[PDB]
């Protein structure tokens, strides 16, 4: 086997993405036979240098997940990546903590395979063009740059939410993501600040290839806007050394391998 081509030849470009067609995971699996237990896939006809762990923060979003799986697996295989899907499920009914869930995902995934790239994706975001590769780059990568919920515009140049990817070393170099952001908002801005403070820039696909669709939904109870988010992101400089991968604590309650993804239910504590 030889190293895969820089740009995969199975790419079709823009795709039709819609969510009023409720799916069947059984069909998904039948339609994606190369997907090994736990949502794992390795190209059989070339060597991909991208060992990608896709981490999805999760809590009561099965319907979104189904659509996510229906759409990304065929896409990811055409992108010729050697990947695994990790749904990090917050146990309990306390305040949601997206970023801490993403950290847990980084550590747990590494216990399965030697991934060197991490794609952090909201459960409700689907790329509209398979040319927007779900891999890592020389600089941190903002993948969902043109979301339809933002009329295909970046809400602001430093926006880093939705879907992003960090090589294993870029992630480590910033001490991971913060574990101290409970509730909705700001966590993505803190992460951006970290990348900046570490002297890194953000890489992005053009607005066309980066178009992506957001599954319309209402606010979830227990993930209400975090009023402390403004003060927190204003002090990332002072807190990233101690709040991160080095101070991460959690309790894996269960690991389930579904045919299309691995579900890790974890207890990540409460607002300290
Ligand atoms: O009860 C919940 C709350 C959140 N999530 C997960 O966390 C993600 C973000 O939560 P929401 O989609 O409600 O939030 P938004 O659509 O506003 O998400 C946007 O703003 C967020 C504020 O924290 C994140 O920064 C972000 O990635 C961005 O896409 C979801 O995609 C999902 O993966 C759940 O599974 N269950
Ligand atoms: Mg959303």
């Amino acid at each position: 086997l030889t190293a895969c081509p820089e740009e995969s030849p199975l790419l079709v470009g823009p795709m039709l993405i819609e969510f009023n067609i409720p799916v069947d995971l059984k069909l998904v699996e039948q339609q994606n036979p190369k997907v090994k237990l736990g949502g794992r896939y390795t190209p059989m006809d070339c060597i991909s240098p991208h060992k990608v762990a896709i981490i999805i923060p999760f809590r009561n979003r099965q319907e979104h997940l189904k659509y996510w799986l229906y759409y990304l697996h065929p896409i990811l295989q055409r992108q010729q990546l050697d990947y695994g899907i990790y749904v990090i499920n917050q146990a309990g009914e306390s305040m949601f903590n997206r970023a801490k869930l993403l950290n847990v995902g980084f550590k747990e995934a590494l216990k399965d395979y030697d991934y060197n790239c991490f794609v952090f994706s909201d459960v409700d975001l689907i790329p509209m063009n398979d040319h927007n590769t779900y891999r890592c780059f020389s600089q941190p990568r903002h993948i969902s740059v043109a979301m339809d919920k933002f009329g295909f515009s970046l809400p602001y140049v430093q926006y880093f939410g939705g879907v992003s990817a960090l090589s294993k070393q870029q992630f480590l170099s910033i001490n991971g993501f913060p574990n101290n952001y409970w509730g909705w908002g700001g966590e993505d801005d803190d992460i951006y600040n970290r990348l900046a403070f570490r002297g890194m820039s953000v890489s992005r696909p053009n607005a066309v290839i980066g178009k992506t669709r957001h599954i319309r939904h209402s606010r979830d109870k227990k993930n209400e806007p975090n009023p402390q988010r403004f003060d927190r992101i204003a002090h990332t400089k002072e807190t990233m050394l101690s709040d991160g991968l080095n101070s991460l604590t959690y309790m894996v309650l269960e690991v389930q391998r579904y045919p299309l993804y691995t579900k890790i239910t974890v207890d990540i504590g409460t607002p300290s």
